[PDB]
């Protein structure tokens, strides 16, 4: 009753192009069999929403990756936050939910702007530019390890971390196996930064610890959630602040209408985190027997979600392969959706506006210059390099 594919989303000609081995998955059914990996898919809108919105069914203690938990160790500690459970999972969240609160925002609003127009100043006077080295990396960089309170040197480990931790969610194939025959010093790294002592007042890392005295969360349990902030949170806005530059590349026509009105720059933003999706996938492990579109699933199986290709599913977007910064973007699942829905929108959201903003105001065109490299990774989707020149306004 459930189709079988051959398709390998974890394969790299997969990742050069997703798009047309994205239909085929969802126009093969709403539940598909991936062979290669043995594991279910669902790749429609439709589905994708129901797993992210059912945890007690599709639960997430047991690994949001390929690798069973239950059946083999991890490669790290588990996420007390992304790889738990409610009820476990409910305070360490609103923990991280205050301590990148609204009212953490209004904190950093001015620095995150003033630093955003700052890059686009200094690009600017350099004209032709690489917008993933010197825009879409250079840009978080400077401004969400200030944010953490991190210390100057080790910085280069981030990234990194970054690309090894959405690695390792994949399939052991070469990308997961060569990412971790590199990893402790970038584990080392981030594990002895997510110390209280190492972590400077103000800064979100130092507000984590200071939420133990609340027993909302113990001093134990602190530096994993410190940890959470320093695996998930540059590389997807990278990646995501990189799709937007992308898009205003490839579409000039929205980049003029973003620049007739920049109070689209937020929006402009969502719909580039819809349109590229830099969070491709994400498992969810059956805590039963379920049935998902005429599908029964068994207990303990692997069920992967495409969040990309659900955010170019034409059952719920109409022409969801054009760029368009007035989308009404809302219910769009590049941030996740349910009770697991991403802790950090506010910070990357913030991030991505204001440079858009300042995008906005002072650049007249963005022309690509040179060849464009993709960078590939088993759950993130990004690119290496975006040579561009900047027409000032
Ligand atoms: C373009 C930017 C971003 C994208 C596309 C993105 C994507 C996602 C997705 C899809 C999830 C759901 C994972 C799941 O359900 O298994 C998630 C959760 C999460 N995100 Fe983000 N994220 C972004 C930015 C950030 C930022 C800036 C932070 C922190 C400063 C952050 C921290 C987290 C954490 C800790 C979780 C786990 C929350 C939970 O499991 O309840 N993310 N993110
Ligand atoms: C997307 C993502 C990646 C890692 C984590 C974490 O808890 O470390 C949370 C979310």
């Amino acid at each position: 009753t459930i189709p079988h594919l051959a398709i390998d989303p974890f394969s790299l000609d997969f990742f050069d192009d997703p798009y047309p081995d994205q239909q085929t998955l969802r126009d093969a059914g709403p539940v598909v069999y991936l062979d290669k990996w043995n594991v279910y898919g669902v790749a429609r809108y439709a589905e994708v929403h129901a797993v992210l919105n059912d945890p007690t069914t599709f639960c997430s203690s047991r690994g949001v990756g390929l690798s069973d938990f239950k059946k083999e160790k991890p490669w790290r500690p588990p996420s007390l936050i992304l790889e738990a459970d409610p009820p476990a999972h409910t305070r360490p969240r609103a923990v991280l939910s205050k301590v990148l609160s609204p009212a953490t925002m209004k904190t950093i609003r001015d620095g995150f702007a003033a630093a955003a127009d700052a890059k686009v100043d200094e690009l600017l006077q350099r004209g032709c530019i690489d917008a993933i080295a010197d825009l879409a990396e250079a840009y978080p960089l400077s401004v969400f390890p200030d944010a953490m309170g991190l210390k100057q040197e080790g910085r280069e480990h981030l990234l990194p971390y970054a690309g090894l931790v959405f690695n390792a969610f994949g399939p052991p194939n070469e990308l997961r196996q060569t990412a971790i025959e590199r990893s402790a010093p970038h584990q080392a790294y981030v594990n002895e930064q997510c110390q209280r002592p190492n972590l400077a007042p103000g800064g979100f890392g130092a507000c984590i610890h200071a939420f133990t005295d609340t027993g909302e969360i113990t001093p134990d349990e602190a530096p994993l959630l410190v940890r959470s902030l320093l695996s998930g949170a540059l590389q997807e806005t990278v990646n995501g602040i990189g799709a937007a530059v992308y898009c205003l590349a490839r579409f000039p026509g929205e980049l003029q209408r973003l620049r007739s009105d920049p109070t689209l720059a937020r929006n402009a933003f969502e719909e580039a985190v819809r349109f590229e999706s830099p969070v491709q996938t994400f498992f969810r492990t059956t805590t039963r027997e379920v049935e998902l579109g005429g599908a029964v699933i068994g207990e303990g199986e692997k069920v992967l979600m495409f969040l990309g290709s659900a955010n170019r599913d034409p059952r719920r977007w109409s022409d969801p392969d054009l760029y368009d910064i007035t989308r009404k973007t809302s219910g769009h699942v590049g941030f996740g959706s349910g009770v697991h829905m991403c802790v950090g929108q506010l910070v990357a959201r913030l991030e991505g506006e204001v440079m858009l903003s300042a995008l906005a105001r002072k650049v007249a065109a963005i022309d690509i210059d040179g060849p464009v490299k993709r960078r590939f990774n088993n759950t993130l989707r990004g690119l290496e390099s975006l040579p561009v020149k900047l027409t000032p306004a």
